[PDB]
């Protein structure tokens, strides 16, 4: 049960279905993850979905569920269920194309690095590069998560959370 590693996966689905969006579960490493992601141009964004702006999406995917049913819809209410309980809440993700018709996705692949039992970290001298520097590590410092460039500027090591590129 690793949830970063399920983030990625629900995030590379939605990709080839050519969605606009996913939700995933909370988590505060997957929002710096997520954070990331958004500063280096791998998604366009991703919104907290917490106090009123929880309701505002429930009672939309509820109205549009409830039109025109089409398959793939009453999940996203389902879904929006179980990210929130407990202290916990849905985050909503905007992937990022290039192109109009979303064919060209900004994420190529996105992989876990580090996992149970197989952990990777990287000292300060051996921070990996990503296909040869156009991709990146995402990498978890005493100094928050960051990329492997912005790692290297602050001469640090840390766990190697995935490749992206």
């Amino acid at each position: 049960v690793d949830p970063i590693a399920d983030m990625f996966s629900a995030i590379k689905n939605a990709i080839m279905r050519r969605d606009d969006f996913l939700y995933v579960p909370s988590s505060k490493l997957k929002e710096r993850i997520l954070d990331v992601l958004k500063k280096e141009g791998f998604i366009q964004d991703w919104e907290a979905l917490k106090g009123e702006k929880y309701e505002e999406e429930y009672k939309k995917m509820k109205e549009l569920a409830e039109k025109s049913p089409n398959p793939k819809m009453k999940r996203y209410l389902k879904q929006l269920e179980e990210y929130n309980k407990g202290t916990q809440y849905p985050i909503k993700i905007y992937l990022k194309y290039l192109d109009p018709k979303k064919r060209k996705s900004a994420i190529t692949n996105i992989v876990k690095v580090s996992k149970g039992g197989r952990r990777v970290y990287a000292g300060v001298r051996t921070m990996p590069y990503v296909k040869r520097g156009l991709g990146i590590a995402i990498v978890s410092t005493d100094a928050g998560v960051m990329t492997d460039h912005e790692a290297r500027r602050m001469r640090k090591g840390g766990e190697v959370i995935a490749f992206v590129w």
